[PDB]
């Protein structure tokens, strides 16, 4: 063994660190990058447990060696040649010392942009132009299948009930939406397009929920507690659900934006809107 060479990067913040060139004992207690990184087929060691609330990515990380966050103790018993951590993580300092670690903004970072940010890390830069080029490609096509399904402008929602009151996604990049309306190019509601966020999905009251449902609903209940089956508040004379244009999916899995979740998403959505299309 010779001590393998190095590649310095510029961060987030600090325009300097240094890191392997091929890495072969990664540890990421940032979920957002596990799947990414290994859809680029670079070694895993250690991946923060979250990613166990991916139906997905729980699959894709069996029996790997999963952290809490910010123990520091655990992590190092892996010995790994690189560490992947969130900007706002508190052992920020005690990880450089464990290993030599990025810190990545998570709020610096979308769905396509950020698995080239993966890319120009583990240096397979040209595996992620490639695979991005072919979802790119996929996912517009099916789209154009999709969009006869239900209608060349039928909106799609995108809802949450948490805790017996409902919630609309903002930001058209998240939560399903980069699939729904980034990839396959389905319409939004109009309302609901208008939505800041850039923040927390925000509650829809039970008046202005016509004015933010879509002609399709992709519904989501992670109101965890769950008090029983959507309930039908006003919730009984939309469009959507008069015409079984409501599909579900779960939560957790919505929430990463890597390939792997990314393209089950893609099957996900477009088999559960044609299926839900009549």
């Amino acid at each position: 063994n010779n001590k393998a060479e190095t590649k310095s990067y510029k961060m987030d913040d600090g325009k300097t660190v240094d890191i392997p060139k091929d890495p072969k004992r990664i540890a990421v207690v940032a979920p957002t990058y596990a799947g990414g990184l290994k859809k680029l087929g670079a070694n895993i060691v250690a991946v923060n447990q979250q990613v166990d609330q991916s139906k997905v990515l729980k699959d894709k990380f069996k029996g790997v060696t999963k952290i809490g966050d910010g123990d520091v103790e655990k992590v190092a018993k892996e010995k790994p040649d690189l560490i992947i951590v969130y900007s706002t993580d508190k052992d920020i300092k005690k990880y450089q010392k464990v290993a030599p670690t990025v810190v990545v903004d998570y709020n610096k970072h979308k769905y396509l942009e950020q698995q080239e940010m993966l890319g120009k890390i583990v240096g397979k830069e040209d595996k992620v132009k490639a695979w991005k080029k072919d979802w790119e490609e996929t996912t517009a096509k099916d789209g154009k299948e999709i969009k006869k399904a239900i209608g060349q402008d039928a909106t799609v929602s995108l809802f949450d009930e948490f805790d017996k009151k409902l919630y609309t996604y903002g930001d058209n990049w998240g939560r399903g939406g980069e699939v729904l309306y980034q990839a396959f190019g389905l319409k939004m509601q109009p309302e609901q397009q208008k939505l800041t966020a850039k923040a927390g999905w925000a509650e829809v009251k039970q008046e202005e929920i016509e004015k933010y449902a879509g002609d399709y609903i992709v519904s989501t209940s992670e109101g965890k507690p769950t008090p029983g089956y959507e309930s039908t508040n006003m919730w009984k004379n939309l469009k959507a659900t008069k015409e079984g244009h409501i599909v579900k999916v779960d939560a957790g899995t919505y929430w990463y934006n890597d390939p792997y979740t990314l393209d089950f998403m893609r099957k996900d959505l477009k088999e559960k809107l044609i299926k839900a299309a009549k």
